[PDB]
């Protein structure tokens, strides 16, 4: 749900 999380990967 978190597409922004992607980034901290």
């Amino acid at each position: 749900s978190p597409i922004y999380d992607i980034n901290y990967y």
